[PDB]
């Protein structure tokens, strides 16, 4: 150890390390792969790919795919998304018929 | 090397250095400035705002 | 304009966090058309502005 450390010979800002440090297994500070693990669930889970999203891409390759992301089920969306609402709520359509929208219903 | 850690006297905590490592060569364990940049690179080019996005 | 099948909030500790949460009614837009303009193409005078309500 004292050879491997006259040999850095770089010792100003105190520490001074030179390694790469492969061994932990869990810490507030120094963190393995796991923490690209937590950065990607949640950016994934609850952030961007939340359930029932819509998602637009001119690559015909599905979130699952190696090429993607690769987390998740994707699963193919038909039409749009529209928030819930009644027509003519106010009466500002003059002459217009009332139209009846039913929630979570498709027509 | 050995004088001025005879100052601190408080490494109980292993290092507890009172800098801030700003030195580092590779691996996905200590982090360096480029983890953000490794941040936006997973996020916009491959995970989150692909292409066509 | 960001759409989500989550009830929660923008700002809660299930959802991102961050910023306000607020509501959005219909599809968004891009700005340029409005949708329906002549019957055959000849176009009709769409509107533009963000947040204006018109």
């Amino acid at each position: 150890t004292f050879k491997i450390m006259s040999e850095k010979l770089k010792f100003t800002g105190d520490a001074m390390d030179v390694g790469g440090l492969m061994i932990k297994n869990v810490t507030p500070g120094t963190g393995d792969k796991d923490v690209v693990t937590k950065g990607q669930m949640e950016a994934f889970m609850k952030n961007w790919m939340e359930n029932k999203l819509y998602r637009i891409g001119s690559y015909y390759i599905t979130e699952e795919d190696i090429n993607p992301g690769d987390s998740i089920s994707l699963g193919f969306g038909s039409w749009a998304k529209v928030t819930g609402v009644i027509m003519g709520t106010g009466v500002v359509n003059p002459d217009g018929s009332v139209p009846n929208a039913q929630r979570v219903e498709f027509q």
